[PDB]
Parts: structure tokens; sequence; C-alpha cells
């Protein structure tokens, strides 16, 4: 029923004092999608890597599912688990790099939307929660060693 | 608290019951129950597991309205005879399923097209499509109309 696609998430940011930024099974992933066979769109989806939709007439499960039409199509999203998935490092420090991978059978990915789930290690190892790159920048001070750390300019692509 | 409820009603002929199983997909537009936030044609099935935040529980359907940390969820509920409305009902109104919904209110309900019906005479007839509210087939062996008219339905 479908011809299915392998979508990337690229993202890239300019590092202050951050040793990683990564996301965990909790991350709220959020698309604009449209139908690959029709001028349908949905904004807004949601889902996490763990959710777990028995796909019918299939043995396999979806993370998120669409049926289009009246018509029985249904149309699905799966989380690609990839080794260092979800993380971008150091090292990376503004260089775009592929952060994410989905499996797409009947749905394109429009636009991606950071949400305020993502977590940052600084280079001193002190971790922080909720960090909010839905407006593209962050940042925080390690009182412990009196240092700024941030993350800005974040962009990405879905290609 | 309380359960939401989709009750229906229709005009059966020569069906013992109009039922659907775990594949059924539920189909309905939703509301903030804190807000004027709507979202149409969400989609799930009774089987979908998604892990609730701060619970042991899942939810077969859960949003996240704004950029608060809380989710809204709505889980089906298994209750007496659920999904399953039958001859001796036939033109009244009946529950046909319940949801504990969490931070939503269902507002609107659309049948989907995976019923099932078993007729008078023993046979099943599967993807029932009401989503148009009215259906029909034939029993060739016993030379039997089978049918479903005038499908009403509310939720609330």
């Amino acid at each position: 029923h479908h011809h299915m696609k392998n979508t990337v998430v690229r993202i890239k940011a300019e590092l202050e004092n951050v040793k990683r930024l990564f996301c965990d099974d909790e991350y709220l992933w959020i698309f604009n999608i449209r139908d690959s066979t029709s001028s349908l769109t949905r904004d807004n989806i949601q889902f996490r890597k763990t959710d777990i939709l028995e796909i019918p007439n299939s043995r396999g499960t979806a993370n998120f599912m669409i049926k289009w039409t009246e018509y029985p199509k249904y149309s699905t999203i799966n989380f690609v688990n990839t080794k260092n998935s979800c993380s971008y490092e150091e090292v990376n420090n503004n260089e775009w790099r592929d952060f994410a991978s989905f499996e797409c059978r009947g749905i394109e990915l429009i636009d991606f939307f950071p949400s305020n789930n993502f977590i940052v290690e600084d280079t001193k190892g002190k971790l922080y929660y909720d960090v909010n790159l839905s407006d593209q920048n962050w940042c925080d001070y390690n009182e412990e060693h009196e240092m700024c750390v941030g993350i800005y300019n974040l962009e990405y692509e879905v290609n």
C-alpha cells in the first residue's frame, strides 16, 4: 500500500560549555505532516519513540499512525533506532549532524518542532533537564564553577 | 470522575448484533477541558499503548495541549457488553463504548468502517462501513436482506 521512505532530522547549533545535547525516551516528537498521496496535511502531530500502535493487516507496530481518508489505507511513522541517535556533542559544534531518522509510509515529514524535553550535560558534567529549544536558544549558569552554558542559533532540517 | 460514553441507535434488519473488535478505529473531535483549544479527527484503537508520565498507566490517546508540562489522555474502558448493539435493542439508544478522559472532552464521534455484523442466520460481515450511517448486505444461502439504517450517535 506504500512506498516506505527513510527521513532524517538534521540539526546544527552553536555550543557554549556544552558537552552534549540529547533527548530520552520521553522526548516529544512534533511535526507538521502531509499525505504522500494527496493534498491533505496535519499540523502538530505528537508522538514518542516508545508509543506502540498495532498496524491493521500487519504484524508490525508504529509510533504514529493516520488513516488519511475513508479508504482503508493506514499511514505510519516509526522512529528508527540508530546508535548515538539523538545526540549532538561538543565536537559537532556549529556543524550539521544527523539527529534522528524515521521510516514513513504514506506520510511526509514537512516541519519539525523542537520541544522542551531536551537534556544537556555541560563540560563540568552537570545535567540540565526540561531544556527548552522550541525558541531555538537556551542557556543556564553553572553556579558550582561560575560558568555560562548555552545553545545558540539552533537550526534543523527534515529531508 | 465519570466516563464519557458513546451511545448509538439504529434500525436493524436481520441483524443479530453489530459489534467491533480490537482493530476498530475510534475517531473523535475533542476539546481541552480547561480552554477553548480543540483537535479534530484524532484516531486511536483500544489496544494503543502510550506511556503516561508520572504514572504506571498507559493511555490509548494523549495530547500535550500547550507547552506547559502536562499531558491529557483518553483510555477505552471495558464495560458490560461493550461494543455490541443487539437485536433485542433495535431502534433504542444504547451505551456502546466508554472512555476515561483526563484533560480532554469528547465533542463529536465519527463511526468508522471496520464494524462487524452477525446476521440472524449466523453469518459474519467484516469491514462494515457505517461512516455514512447506513449499510446493507445480503445472505445468499438464506435469501435474506441484512441491514443497519439511519444510525444515530452521540458522545458525552
